[PDB]
């Protein structure tokens, strides 16, 4: 049987005994069968699978072959900037988002319908220091609102987040911070004898191999606002 | 509108919270001789949650700035503003036939979805004084 | 019957009788069997699991010997690297989850 994409025909050649085909088989040297019709059915939906390599032999031996391979590619880039205008040394937030709720509705005084955004969202404290640049606290979270919160279960909002305070000059673009997964997988599944040698190894080593890496980061550049104020 | 929670709480506890999917302003403005406001305005953009109008949990959608800001009266400015970009593909291929170039066509499965959504909210305020001098 | 990837025929070879061969033995020296529809079946179903080795007389005597072994090999490697950038003497936090 296979294992990236299991396949074993004999199960399924029983299921096509089902189908009705005669087999004999007295002996290991002595086997014949006639009447088959499990093949084309049998194959045609079991091998449905994107990738797939049939080959078949009924009548001299039923022997049936098959290679499954799936090879998959995504590559996701999501780009969003927020921008606020913060007066000096006061918070202000921008948020784009939904709240989810949790209604701990509770007979017993406690009625807590608890209730958090998955949001891109921005709270910022600026200090304004002369020569155009800001000591910042900022908290920084993209919150996606969670499969399960639409799946009405228990949900897992996903968060990202940084919060920190820093300094950085008004024409100045600084990464607040960032983050780098890669995720290398690789599983190979193989029979000892068949799996030595080289051309059936790849016939009878079943590999699975994912590489997954994502990576996060946030860039940040404050305009001063008082180049206007100025003229205000 | 306001989307009810009737956290109908029978020890003690009625708390039918509820809170509205709107859009709204909060404005608190001083005014500065030269006809210039300083004022703390929160901006809500909210619309009301699907599940809400599918009475399940209900998570409302919310776009809003709140802030403090000097501006002139005959002055437009961005409070704030957000885009959104997201690119996503996603191809699907089976490796032989994915390598031939006209079959590869015929035989990767592409998904490519690009998504971008910008918000930004204006303002300007147009100071009633030129109106209340006359009043 | 064995035990990493457990297996008796002779179980099995219950389940083939109630597919309907003909089995006859009346001492210990003295056996005998014909009809028998219960090999290729039993086994190919039975023998599906990955690592397998049939050998099948029935004839003279019905003797299915089988080996099943399984070899797996999986390698997960992880690498993340946060960076956060923090004031001295303050604390900072770099979430993604």
């Amino acid at each position: 049987s296979g294992y990236g994409k299991d396949g074993n025909i004999g199960i399924k050649d029983e299921d096509g005994m089902n189908c009705g085909p005669i087999a004999g088989s007295c002996t290991f040297p002595t086997t014949g069968t006639s009447k088959s019709p499990s093949p084309f059915v049998d194959l045609g939906a079991k091998d449905a699978t994107s990738g797939i390599g049939i080959g078949f032999i009924t009548d001299n031996i039923i022997l049936d072959l098959q290679l499954s391979a799936m090879e998959k590619t995504g590559n996701g880039e999501i780009v969003s900037q927020p921008k606020v205008v913060t007066s000096d040394k006061e918070t202000a937030k921008i948020l784009k988002g939904s709240e989810v709720p949790y209604q701990e509705a509770s007979s017993s005084g406690a009625t807590s319908t608890s209730f958090k955004e998955a949001a891109l969202s921005l709270e910022v404290t600026p200090q304004i220091t002369p020569d155009n640049r800001i000591i910042v606290e900022v908290k920084v979270t993209k919150d996606a609102p969670d499969y399960q919160n639409m799946l009405n279960g228990v949900p897992p909002i996903n968060k990202n987040e940084v919060n920190a305070k820093i300094l950085v000059n008004d024409g100045e673009t600084i990464v607040i911070g960032g983050v780098f997964s890669n995720e290398q997988s690789k599983s190979v599944e193989k029979v000892p004898f068949l799996g030595e040698l080289p051309y059936l190894g790849r016939l009878f080593r079943r590999d699975t191999v994912t590489d997954r890496k994502n990576e996060l980061l946030v860039f940040l550049t404050p305009r001063i606002m008082n180049n206007q104020a100025i003229a205000i």
